[PDB]
């Protein structure tokens, strides 16, 4: 049997336990596939012992979802000393890093997309809903639930929903913005607080880079009794779906986790039985890369997820 070795960064990121589920019935199809599934904590430092333990039982291939993308050579130095391939996946590696082994390959996103996606869905939405404009202004007041700093999806998500707007002609004033750390409780507590502050009224969209941190805006506007404020998330989570078609939540953003884990999974197969990566798959690879689309949800395309 083939022993496939997985890192997952957090278990218990809403997102990653989506591709991590995934991963496992990928690995399932495949009769001839053992895989080794680790849950690093949130802590490289911990990450870096499992793999060394991966190695210790001959694994195959490797699946990394790094904790620190800068540690993409350590783990790249530790798979090189024994010839085994590895996929990183969701937290991306530099380019130096993935050229400095023949067998480094990464499955992610295009991150400014996603970002495109979310402001154009809450143009739509705000042209078919004039009622949003609290003030009557003509621009979008809104706060911002940011994921981690310095993560490109966090940056790409922040920076692009508001240029998106802003380039089809919807002004936007920021009245909150600050990180969750990609996480409900967190998102919660913050908006609880914005909700507890002077901008609380002022306040006409809520704007989160993540599905995790959008359930937790929702339910502090529930708590102030609140909910007729728009939210919106990125990822298309199952819970964030049920909240879609609630009401509860005005749209989001696939971020596609089955495709993710499935292209991670063929290729680190593909490479454990040496061959090219994409052997046998429609994976599109670029220069080691392959990017997985985003989509934008609402309650109008939400039966098609
Ligand atoms: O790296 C983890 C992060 O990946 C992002 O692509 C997801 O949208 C977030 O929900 C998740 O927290
Ligand atoms: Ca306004």
């Amino acid at each position: 049997d083939t022993r496939i070795g997985v890192t997952i960064y957090k278990y218990d990121d809403n997102f990653m336990s989506v591709v991590r589920k995934a991963i496992e019935q990928d690995a399932k199809a495949a009769p001839d596939v053992q895989l080794l599934m680790n849950d690093s904590q949130n802590d490289q430092s911990k990450q870096n012992d499992q793999i060394d333990v991966l190695l210790a039982k001959g694994v195959k291939a490797l699946a990394i979802n790094l904790v620190d993308p800068a540690a993409a050579g350590t783990v790249i130095e530790k798979a090189r000393g024994q010839n085994v391939p590895v996929v990183f996946f969701n937290k991306e590696p530099s380019r130096k890093a993935l050229d400095s082994y023949d067998k480094a390959y990464y499955v992610g996103t295009d991150s400014k997309e996603s970002g495109i996606i979310q402001g154009d869905l809450i143009a739509k939405h705000w042209a078919a809903n004039q009622g949003w404009d609290l003030n009557k202004d003509g621009q979008i007041q809104f706060v911002l639930l940011k994921g981690e700093p310095g993560h490109p999806d966090a940056e790409a998500r922040t920076t692009y929903v508001i240029k998106e707007l802003n380039d089809k002609g919807i002004k936007t004033e920021q009245l909150q913005l600050d990180t969750a750390m990609w996480d409900t409780a967190q998102a919660k507590d913050k908006m609880d607080a914005w909700l507890s502050g002077p901008n609380a009224n002022k306040i006409e969209v809520v704007i989160a880079n993540n599905d995790a941190m959008a359930m937790g805006a929702v339910e502090a506007l529930k708590a102030h009794n609140k909910s007729s404020i728009p939210v919106f998330g990125v990822d298309a989570l199952p819970e964030a779906l049920a909240l879609v078609k609630s009401g509860a939540l005005a749209g989001t953003v696939l971020n596609d986790a089955n495709n993710q884990a499935k292209a991670t999974f063929d290729l680190a197969k593909n490479l454990a039985d040496g061959k090219g990566a994409a052997d046998g798959t429609n994976w599109k690879i670029d220069n080691k890369v392959v990017r997985v689309p985003y989509v934008g949800v609402d309650k109008d395309n939400l039966a098609e997820f």
